[PDB]
DNA sequence: ACTTACGGAAGG
DNA sequence: CCTTCGTAAGT
C-alpha cells in the first residue's frame, strides 16, 4: 500500500495520474547528379523566400497541414520533390499522450510539385548518445527545450519539430531512424524500393525451370514437404476439441491448367484416434498413398520430414524446429499401421527482475541463453523465498521496490530526482550496510524485466476504483523509473491482455510515451500462451524496448492449434496490430489437452497435504516426458481441503465433459446437525446476468485445457473449473504448475495458498523461453 | 482463516 | 448477444 517512488521525468510524464505527483520558386547552386531517367538532382532551393533543403521538411495543406521530410528534388522543367510523410505524435497509438513539437517518420512518402509547398517548417532529427551517464546532461537540455518552446509559444513563432523515431504500425512499434538511408538526394528512396519489393512478393510467380514457384517469397519447389491447411484438403474450456493442425504433404506435381500443385499426404497420430495421439510424439507422421491436387494458394509453409535416426540431437519445450520424422504407414482403407516398406538429410546479460515472484519469467529468459538473473526484486517472503530456492545464485531483496529504488538512487547520490514519499525514506534508512552494499548501480544492469501486477488491470477486478486497485495501477511508475535510473539495454514488461484497453488506453498510451522520453525503440503485443505448448487460455500483453543501437527482438511463432482469433491492439483512425497470427486453422503440432498435462499423476484425495511423494507410473505423453525430465521427487501434489458441504456436491457433479452446478440435485442436506441446501443461494440468484454461472463447480475435460491459472482456485469463483476430470477433488499444486509449463523440478515455497498464489500469478516458462530465444537472435544480430 | 456473494466493459 | 477473466463481506 506505497506510493510509487518515481524519477522526476516518470513524475513529470504521468502528471495528474501519478497520487505523488510534484510565389518566387528558384534553384539554390548547381546541380549534383542525374537519376536514372536523366533528370538532374538539386540539394537546395527557394520557394517564395524561405529555403528548402534535403533533409528538411515541408508542408503541404490538407484541420492541420501535413509534413514531409524531404529526400530529394529533381526537375517538361516542372520542379518536383520527394517526401517522406512525418505524422505527428497526436495521430499515432499514442494519443494524448505525445508532445506537440514530436514527429514521427512513417513509410509513406509521395513525390509534388515544388509549387504546392505551403512553408517550410523548422524539422531537426535528434539523436542523443545513449547511457545511464548522459542522464544529467539530457535533463538539462530538455529543460532548455522546454523554456525554448514555452517562450515560442507566448509569442505565437512557429513550431520547431524534431524526430527521432520512426513509427511502423505494420510491424507495431516505434523503431529507430536509419539515418544513412534517409536525405541521400540521390534519386533513391528506400520506402519506395520497399514498398515495390513488398507489391511483388505478393503474385504467383511460376519459376523458369517450371519446377517452382515464389508464393508469398517462399520458393517452393518439387519434392520439396509442405503444409496445406486442414480445411483444403463445445463447452467452456473444451473449444480446442475437433481443431485440427496443419496436413503435412509433398509437392509431387505442377500439374498445368495459373497452374495446380499435386501433392502426396502425410497422417499424423490424432488422424487415427484420441488415444494413439495421446501416446505418441508431437512431432510424428504417417506415410500414405493419398494425393491431392490444390490450388497454389492453400500452402501455408515449408517443412521437414525425416527418419527418427536423423532427428536434431537438441530438444527443447518449446518447439520451433518445423521438423517431423516418418517411420510408418498408415493404410487409408484398412485403418492400419504397418512398417515403411524421399525424406530430408557471451550474450548474457546481467538482469535485474523486479516483481519477481517464484522466478517464472526468469527460468525461461535464463534458460534460453540471455538472462542472468543477477539481482531480484519481490517484497512478499514466500515468493523470494521460492526465487532464492529456485535461483540460488541469485540475490534477492525482500523489499518494496519503492523502497529499493529510493536506497539505490540514495546511494548514487541523485537524492533531488527521487520523488518519494516519508516511509519509503524511512524504510530505506533502516536498511543494513550489507544489503546496501549488494544493491545495484547503473552501469551494471544490462536487462531489466519483471511484470508489475495486474489484479488493478484485470477485468475480474469488480472494483478497481479502490485505493489498493488503484496503488497496484501505479506500480508501472516504479518500474518505468528503474528503467530510466539504469537505462538498461533491453527492457520487457508484462502484464494482463486489459492492460491495453484499461482506462481507455490512457495507461498504455502513457507508459510507451514514458519509454519513447528516454529514448527507447517500443514495440508491443499480446501473446495467446496456449499456443506455444501449454493447455491454457492465457493472454498476456508484452512491451519490448531497446536502446537506439541496438535490434528489436521480434515475436516467437506460435506453433500449436489453439482456439484464439487474432488478439489485436487498437493503434488509432480504425488501425488495429496483431503480433502474431491465430492458429485455430492450423498449426504444426496440435494442441495439448488435460489428459497429455496430468494424466499420469498419482491419484490424491481431498485435503492431501504430502508435499514429498513418489511416481507411480512412468510418463506417456510427450508434455509428461518434457515436464518430468530426470525428476524422482513429486513435490507439491498437494491440494486444498473442502468443508463437508463442498465435497458433498464435489461428488454430485458427473464425471462428462460440459458438467457444472446445474447438475446438482434441489435438496436439502444436513451435515454438526446444520441443514443446508444442495444448490448455492447466490448461483441462480444472479445467473441471469452472468451467463448462467457457467463453469461453476465444473469438472475439467480430459480433452479439454486448463482455464487461466487464478491465484486461488475455488469451485464457486469467476473461472470455476476447478475439480479433477475424475477425481472428487481440486487440483492440486503440482497439476496447476503443469497447467503453466512448470518443470517438474521447480519448488514453491509457503502453505498451499501461497504455492498456489506464487502458479497463478507467473508467467509460463514456455512463453518466457521463446521471448528469450528472439532476443537471443536480437543479440546476435547486432 | 475460510466461505459466500458477485459489476461491467472489451471483442466476436 | 454471447464469451472472457478478482475483491469484500460474511462466518
Ligand atoms: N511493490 C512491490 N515490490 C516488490 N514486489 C511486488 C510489489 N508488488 C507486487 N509484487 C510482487 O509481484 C508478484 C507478481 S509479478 C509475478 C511474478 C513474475 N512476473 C513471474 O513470472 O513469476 C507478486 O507475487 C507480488 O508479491
Ligand atoms: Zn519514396
Amino acid at each position: 500500500a506505497m506510493q510509487a517512488t518515481t524519477t522526476r521525468l516518470v513524475n513529470r510524464i504521468w502528471g495528474e495520474f501519478y497520487s505523488n505527483y510534484s510565389r518566387e520558386i528558384k534553384w539554390d547552386g548547381e546541380s549534383l547528379g542525374k537519376t536514372s531517367a536523366g533528370e538532374p538532382l538539386y540539394q537546395q532551393a527557394l520557394v517564395g523566400g524561405e529555403m528548402v533543403a534535403v533533409g528538411g521538411a515541408v508542408t503541404l495543406e490538407v484541420e492541420m497541414p501535413a509534413i514531409y521530410f524531404v529526400e530529394y528534388m529533381f526537375e517538361d522543367h516542372c520542379k518536383m520533390l520527394h517526401g517522406r510523410f512525418l505524422q505527428r505524435g497526436s495521430m499515432t497509438v499514442l494519443g494524448n499522450a505525445a508532445n506537440e513539437r514530436e514527429l514521427f517518420l512513417t513509410n509513406e512518402c509521395m513525390t509534388t510539385q515544388l509549387k504546392d509547398i505551403k512553408g517550410v517548417a523548422s524539422f531537426e532529427i535528434r539523436s542523443r548518445p545513449w547511457g545511464h551517464q548522459y542522464r544529467k546532461k539530457n535533463i538539462t537540455a530538455d529543460k532548455l527545450d522546454w523554456a525554448r518552446a514555452l517562450e515560442r509559444k507566448v509569442k505565437d513563432l512557429p513550431t520547431e519539430y524534431y524526430c527521432k523515431s520512426l513509427y511502423s504500425p505494420e510491424r507495431g512499434g516505434f523503431f529507430s531512424l536509419p539515418l544513412s538511408d534517409i536525405g541521400r538526394s540521390s534519386g533513391f528512396c528506400t520506402s519506395c524500393k520497399i514498398r515495390e519489393d513488398e507489391e511483388k512478393r505478393s503474385t504467383i510467380k511460376l519459376n523458369v525451370s517450371k519446377t517452382g514457384f515464389f508464393i508469398n517469397g517462399i520458393e517452393y519447389s518439387v519434392e520439396d514437404f509442405v503444409y496445406v491447411n486442414p480445411d483444403s484438403i463445445s463447452f467452456k474450456s473444451g473449444r480446442n476439441i475437433g481443431l485440427r493442425a496443419y496436413v503435412v504433404c509433398q509437392l509431387l506435381e505442377i500439374v498445368p491448367k495459373s497452374f495446380d500443385v499435386k501433392v502426396r499426404r502425410f497422417y499424423r497420430p490424432e488422424d487415427v484416434s484420441a488415444e494413439k495421439a495421446y501416446a505418441s510424439d508431437i512431432q510424428e507422421l504417417y506415410f500414405s498413398q493419398d494425393t491431392v491436387v490444390l490450388p497454389p494458394g492453400a500452402l501455408e509453409g515449408k517443412c521437414e520430414v525425416r527418419k527418427k535416426s536423423d532427428m536434431p540431437l537438441s530438444r527443447e519445450y518449446p518447439i520451433s524446429d518445423h521438423i517431423f520424422f516418418c517411420d510408418l504407414f498408415f493404410d487409408t482403407s484398412k485403418g492400419s499401421l504397418k512398417q515403411l516398406p524421399k525424406f530430408s538429410t557471451e550474450i548474457r546479460l546481467a538482469t535485474l527482475d523486479i516483481f519477481a515472484g517464484c522466478g517464472g519469467l526468469s527460468h525461461g529468459l535464463k534458460k534460453a541463453g540471455v538472462s542472468d538473473a543477477k539481482w531480484a526484486i519481490e517484497y512478499e517472503e514466500p515468493a523470494g523465498q521460492a526465487f532464492k530456492q529456485n535461483h540460488p545464485e541469485s540475490t534477492v531483496f525482500v523489499d518494496n521496490c519503492n523502497v529499493i529504488l529510493r536506497a539505490i538512487m540514495e546511494k548514487g547520490g541523485d537524492q533531488d530526482d527521487c520523488v518519494s514519499t516519508t516511509e519509503a525514506n524511512e524504510l530505506a534508512a533502516k536498511l543494513t550496510e550489507e544489503q546496501k552494499s549488494t544493491l545495484p548501480l547503473p552501469g551494471q544492469v544490462d536487462f531489466i524485466n519483471g511484470g508489475p501486477p495486474c489484479q488493478g488491470f484485470s477485468g475480474m477486478n469488480r472494483f478497481n476504483q479502490s485505493s489498493w486497485s488503484k496503488v497496484q495501477c501505479e506500480m508501472i511508475l516504479a518500474f518505468l523509473s528503474f528503467a530510466d535510473y539504469f537505462r538498461p539495454r533491453y527492457f520487457l514488461l508484462e502484464n494482463v491482455r486489459t492492460f491495453v484497453s484499461f482506462n481507455k488506453g490512457q495507461t498504455f498510451q502513457l507508459t510507451l510515451a514514458s519509454l519513447l522520453e528516454m529514448g527507447y525503440q517500443v514495440r508491443f503485443g499480446i501473446l495467446e500462451a496456449g499456443a506455444y505448448g501449454v493447455s491454457q487460455s492465457r493472454k498476456r500483453a508484452f512491451i519490448w524496448a531497446a536502446a537506439p543501437e541496438e535490434v528489436l527482438p521480434e515475436w516467437p511463432e506460435p506453433m500449436h492449434v489453439f482456439g484464439v482469433p487474432k488478439l489485436k491492439i487498437s493503434l488509432s483512425q480504425g488501425l488495429h496490430y496483431a503480433a502474431v497470427r491465430s492458429t485455430a486453422l492450423g498449426a504444426p503440432f496440435r494442441p495439448i489437452t488435460v489428459r497429455d498435462t496430468i494424466g499420469d499423476l498419482p491419484s490424491v484425495e481431498n485435503g492431501d497435504s504430502r508435499t514429498n511423494k513418489e511416481y507411480k507410473e512412468v510418463a506417456v505423453s510427450w508434455f509428461q516426458k518434457e515436464i518430468r525430465g530426470n525428476t524422482i521427487a513429486l513435490t507439491d501434489h498437494i491440494c486444498k481441503a473442502m468443508n463437508e458441504l463442498n465435497l458433498i456436491r464435489c461428488k454430485l457433479i458427473p464425471t462428462r465433459p460440459g458438467a457444472d452446478w446445474h447438475d446438482l440435485p434441489k435438496r436439502k442436506v444436513t451435515l454438526d446437525g446444520r441443514v443446508e441446501e444442495m444448490i448455492p443461494f447466490c448461483l441462480p440468484n444472479t445467473a441471469e446476468r452472468h451467463n448462467g454461472w457457467k463453469g461453476l463447480y465444473g469438472r475439467l475435460d480430459w480433452q479439454g485445457n486448463f482455464p487461466t491459472s487464478v491465484t486461488d482456485p475455488q469451485p464457486m469463483g469467476k473461472v470455476g473449473m476447478c475439480f479433477h476430470p475424475e477425481q472428487h477433488r481440486i487440483l492440486t499444486v503440482r497439476e496447476c504448475a503443469r497447467s503453466q509449463g512448470f518443470p517438474d523440478s521447480y519448488e514453491f515455497a509457503g502453505n498451499i495458498n501461497h504455492k498456489h498464489r506464487q502458479i497463478g500469478n507467473a508467467v509460463p516458462p514456455p512463453l518466457a523461453f521463446a521471448l528469450g530465444r528472439k532476443l537471443k537472435e536480437a543479440l546476435h544480430l547486432k
